[PDB]
């Protein structure tokens, strides 16, 4: 804030502020921004004149018609091949030297074409990338608490409306990706899909049937009697991330001893998911538990739709808004087998909750192994 | 399914006896299985697989044939291959093929099926990847603010190659924010659009998408070298435009008003101020129809998906409940923002009512449709 | 009042001419005064104070007497003392006392009344201070956790003297959280109670207010030196008590159930875990009636005023809308938390329905009332 | 977590963990906490025995009956004058030396009185401090935009229901105080009452009439024409804090040049207050503007009922959740007079927003001067 600038490199010192500003003791910025009146023609002149001198770099007192033409395009005027001619004719400056007065006289007399505006620039990267969006659908079938119970998945082409059964394991994308991401680039990507197997506040077991076609969710029934966590209810939604695989075969050079299931995840928002429900989550960290000698990661995440999600930036924020959460999660997994004759479970990294960068890395390795699990089978049989 | 454990096939209550551990104690068997000590382990399993056996014994004869017994085992989830069935008969000492339950149970409780093997994984997946690389929108300011050199430029950063391109915010930023695989309830209509702030909340300096300039950057309205500002007061909401829309002057509304030639206008009512040119997903709540010099001039009312109360504003009727006075202020600001400069109040269609969301989004498709025709005729 | 500026006294539309600056331009005078340039300064004031003058000129004669002209000036807010009235007449050249408007206006537009003086301030205030010093609740743990030495003690820190006293959480923490001067809408019923967590969310170790111990600290339930824990599973909500309440065994409900002798029970359903003994304001949402060994055992359902969604849960019917599955889980947890140890399910009154808030708070006053009688009989 | 402790100072090393624990490889804590079964009588014995030895400090193999009596009261038993006698009689230990076996034998045989529990400790600081709570009421009267408009205030004794007119200026408490404050002491007090004079998104003027009886709110009407901010609407709720006074008389040694009105306040939540509406706010900072040479503080605060209040801890948090807010507030006050022929306003402290401790201090000085304004008048005339 001070005075109206031209927008080209200049110098303060010898520029005289419009008189109406000085008289009032208000800067020009302030007068044009907040003064209720518009600038007079007298006032615009003194401004355009300063613009003229700016363009007059060789400060010679006039400008060549090629400059006056850039200046015009700089001031916003649409100067086509025709218009430029009309200006020269108007100024009729045989030597092509145009004075300010002659310029200003011409400007004021030709507020250029009205509706000619009807020109719209259409340049565009034209990233013509069309696609039928799918809407995920789930359907239960069978009787709850029996072996027929299954939660099936389908995509609905919201274009054709055709339904197709899909595998929540292979078909639901792991990363939730925007075709054109609008969130600040300064903000890293953290948006994943999560599949609830066991809802918050419940102890009945369910899981993705990795062995059946389309990988529907089934109840864990053994000898015709549904299974349950006897230790107590679960208190967060427990589930899994799609397109991942904790291979029991080490598959790369820093490979661990997976358990052959999609990576496990715990979502800590306030809302209970229903069985097999899918939703976008934000990964906050991870906890490594040992299960029968196998590495059994539990990704800690929170639904993007929870009211506090936006304040939970990493795993250190959880004890700040959900005190007790990470302690209860840790203690619950350490001891859930003891009431069944088992013993406490052990954890890697001293049972500490690793942060999001660490989690996301584990999640990618898991995505990678899921990917290579596809290659081997998807290609060999084919 | 709150009493006893069912088979998963169409049955009947009355004639089924709840397993003895339940009756004696007064606890439904379901409650015993779910919350009692595992001691009601091998017992409740016998009683359930019994009734299940009796189910398959439909001609009620007291035994089952070897093709039934094996469909059950499948049903009880045992993984059997041609091989393992062979064993069963062999193990189940019965040269007539009639297998009682006790024979079955004792054999069931015999080994607990060959768990080793290669352990199978169904890979049947539907197919639907999309070859397109995700782009990260980038905005860059250049020039000097309040002079005609100021422009807010847009780019796409290929999140694949990391290559950048200049794009048009008008033509290239999608209007609908579409998920490749929408997970939110089917039951929940889609409502997610991009919004370009031109005029930030609490400010009064005029900015606009330069529809006539290549790549349509954002410019400040400057006339005769002097920047322009709303004299009525500051805009108290982010004011802007929806991309890929066009209110063509070649179109009239119920009365005799034509479109105004710019992308459609929008007002984002969250609490957060957007920076000039900033883009973000919003939810549409309704629309307000104003007339500007005989032209129809819609202002879509929307709220940032990032706003604390966004999930609670379902339709336009909800705004007065959580943001009292907002709709009145908006109406009044637009009704009179010209009186200070000599003009007169503006008039509205629909008696200045804020039309609901369904009505607004209809208006938006139409605006998206004409934009599309403009694309094709010129393309 | 959207057209022309009114006098503030009972009038009529029809016969009043909108000031000339309005008519010529097409803008109501109200809009000119509120949004046009102050140029419609001295003009619109003349026209308004004119009509006001004509109002007082009720016998419509064209002038007013010196006691009217001075009641107006009062009304137009000029502060006049016996003195200043003297001047007016003196200034207003009129020995008959009949003052036209032009005479008045020219004199009004003459000086703009003696602004100096001592400048007065009305000090009339109602009276109602309260001599009581505010206390800050303090809680202190002592002893060792999971042994019989563990107690959570309570104190009041006088925010005046800074002197501390041991208090009883049961008897001294107020049940109703009352503002000395409630500012929230009168239209909004009062709903703010204190809640004492005994058993934190996600834990299973038994803690209780020691009703038989002096100052009723919080103790862990230990029997025979061994601490006690719910075997069914963890409590998934903060579970506790409301202070200054008593479910006297000397009282029966509709059927034949008597109170259980402890303060009434509560379940706080927010997202945040409370520490053992922690106290906090909650909103009551409803109540669930359970029977425990023939005794009535209410569990008030409440939510921390500090919770993000608290303002959206108005009554018990709202919980399923924002916390789906919560009420079912609560019902089921209490229906069966004894089956694991050999017991049987518990039964409920009202068909296990969660009664609404009005019903619950009624139950709470009654519990507060009996607590009060217990105070007096023993005091 | 390890083994059941006695709760008195001891030593690890030579304490043998219950056999059932060792056999399982589960700690005792884990077995008693999460094991589904209760301890047997055999198991309680071995525990109570360790408790016995604890109390046996002189480790002599038995205890005097005065110890066994403390131990009992320590284990939770109610041992009145009578009960102690009954125990001695039971143990009949002529020398008063009580062995564990004899103790344990006695304990198991007397699970002490049932319903005798009917004893409730009633000790209480008995801070018997009763009071009729008042409910603030407001009523409009007159015609909006005329000189009769006023917003009146009353208290309703919610006991008697009697209504009494009050002064929002003198009667609404400045600090909102809980009789028994339950929020952690570790959390400083920040709860004030605020009176909206000018609602968010409006430009019509209103104010507390410090000159009229009961100090109702009136519209600013001059020459019969209501007044308005011509610069533009206000964008936050603008009002004042009750029981405060920016005296034009300096009143204490670091006294400034007040403007003779209650201190001004700007509440930045999302919700519009109606004229004269009162609500609890949290003070975040303050901005010092000069007005005609007079100090004219503007307290920046936010309603406790706004959804983000709980995340706004001090003035530095505002640019984090409400970017642009402090800039627009600052610029709005700097220039609101320019459109009326005035000039920009100046600020103390370089126009920077001071933090909450600084604000609250200013607010107290203001409360102090309001208080002394009462003394002088409230006493002299009386
Ligand atoms: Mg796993
Ligand atoms: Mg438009
Ligand atoms: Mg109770
Ligand atoms: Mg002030």
């Amino acid at each position: 804030n001070s005075y109206i600038g031209t927008g080209l490199d200049t110098s303060l010192e010898n520029v005289k502020p419009l008189p109406e500003a000085c008289k009032r003791n208000v800067t020009e910025f302030d007068l044009v921004a907040y003064g209720k009146d518009e600038f007079t023609l007298s006032m615009e002149k003194r401004v355009m004149a300063r613009m003229f001198s700016a363009f007059d770099v060789t400060q010679l007192g006039y400008l060549e018609e090629r400059k006056i033409e850039h200046m015009c395009k700089y001031l916003g005027r649409v100067m086509n091949e025709d218009d430029v001619k009309q200006m020269k004719s108007e100024i009729n400056a045989i030597d092509g030297h145009i004075t300010f007065e002659k310029f200003w006289a011409w400007w004021c007399s030709h507020p250029e074409v009205p509706a000619k505006k009807d020109f719209f620039s259409m340049v565009s990267v034209d990233f013509a990338v069309p696609y039928h969006q799918q809407q995920l659908l789930t359907r239960e079938t069978g009787e709850l608490y029996t072996p027929s119970y299954r939660v099936l998945y389908y995509f609905r082409d919201m274009e054709t409306g055709k339904e197709l059964q899909v595998s929540p394991w292979h078909d639901i994308p792991l990363y939730v990706r925007d075709l054109v991401r609008t969130k600040p680039a300064s903000l890293p990507m953290n948006r994943y899909n999560f599949i609830c197997e066991i809802p918050k506040w419940t102890r009945a077991k369910f899981e993705i049937a990795t062995g059946e076609p389309f990988n529907p969710i089934k109840q864990d029934i053994k000898n015709g009697v549904p299974r349950f966590y006897k230790h107590g209810d679960m208190m967060w939604n427990y589930g899994a991330l799609p397109q991942t695989w904790e291979s029991t075969d080490v598959v790369f050079e820093g490979g661990y001893v997976g358990d052959n299931d999609p990576i496990d995840a715990i979502e800590i928002g306030m809302t209970q998911f229903k069985v097999g429900q899918v939703g976008a989550v934000k990964v906050l960290g991870i906890l490594g538990m040992i299960d029968d000698g196998q590495m059994d990661w539990k990704v800690i995440c929170i639904s993007h739709n929870d009211p506090i999600c936006r304040f939970l930036k990493d795993i250190h924020d959880v004890p700040k808004f959900l005190p007790g959460c990470l302690d209860a999660i840790h203690e619950w997994f350490r001891v859930y087998k003891i009431c069944q004759g088992g013993v406490e479970n052990k954890f890697v990294f001293n049972g500490e909750f690793k942060d999001k960068s660490f989690a996301m890395k584990v999640i990618d390795e898991s995505h990678y192994m899921w990917g290579n699990l596809r290659k081997i089978n998807k290609k060999e049989e084919v």
